[PDB]
Formats: structure tokens, C-alpha cells, sequence
């Protein structure tokens, strides 16, 4: 029993840690795109956009980062 | 050009978000799989069977809590 507990916990801990890793990549991927405004192929696409649309893009990235921060926060 | 650049830049963000939602979906299906092994995955179900009955409930409960939390991670993405 004592050993089984730690085993089941390990199996669950892996699924969660993996999810948190994926949550971490999307977050850094989102940050790299953001700094590409405020990563390399995105930056080059951003300049071809009109300033108004560059404002929207940045804003969207900001909002997304807040959203994914709440996603991380959801995992207690 | 500008509205075309919009579309290009917009779908690159969409793909990053989309890959995250798929990753979230995979965590959810994997937790659901382990949970219905309590409520199938033999390897996990066997490990739990060996758990003290009380410990079993704790495990099942963590799974329920994680599946609830993950649903909140999901809804957080607008």
C-alpha cells in the first residue's frame, strides 16, 4: 500500500508536470512574439502590418499572456 | 499587404494557442483515463488496488480535483 501510493502519485505527477511544461512553452513562445513587437519570422511579418493592426496584435498577445497566466494559476 | 500581413501574423498566434489547447486536451484525456481506472488503464488500476482503501479515495479525489482544475485552465483561454 505505502509503495502503491507513491507510485500512483508519480504517475499523476508526471501528467501534471508535462502539462505545466507545455504551458511553459506556449508562454515563452507568446513572449518571444510579444518582444518581436514591443520571433524572427514573426517580427518580419509584424512590420508589414499597419500600426493600428500592430497595436491590436500586441494587445492580443498581452491578453493571451494574462489568459495563460490564469491557466497556470488554475492548477493548484 | 497590411491586411494580408494581419492574417499571417494572426494565424501564427492562433497556432501557438491551438497547440496549447491540444496539449491541455491531452492532459485532460490522460487524467480522465487514469480517473475512470478508479471510477481502461490496467497498469494504473493495479497500482491503486494495492493502495490502502483510504489511500485509494485520496487518489481518486486528487484526480477529480485535477480534472476540475484543468477545466479551469481551459476556460481561462479566451
Amino acid at each position: 500500500s505505502e509503495e502503491s501510493l507513491k507510485h500512483a502519485t508519480r504517475i499523476i505527477d508526471e501528467v501534471v508536470s508535462k502539462f505545466l511544461d507545455d504551458l511553459g512553452n506556449a508562454k515563452s513562445h507568446l513572449m518571444s512574439l510579444y518582444s518581436a513587437c514591443s520571433d524572427q519570422k514573426f517580427q518580419s511579418i509584424v512590420i508589414g502590418c499597419a500600426l493600428e493592426d500592430q497595436k491590436k496584435i500586441k494587445r492580443r498577445l498581452e491578453t493571451l499572456l494574462r489568459n495563460i497566466d490564469n491557466s497556470d494559476k488554475a492548477i493548484k
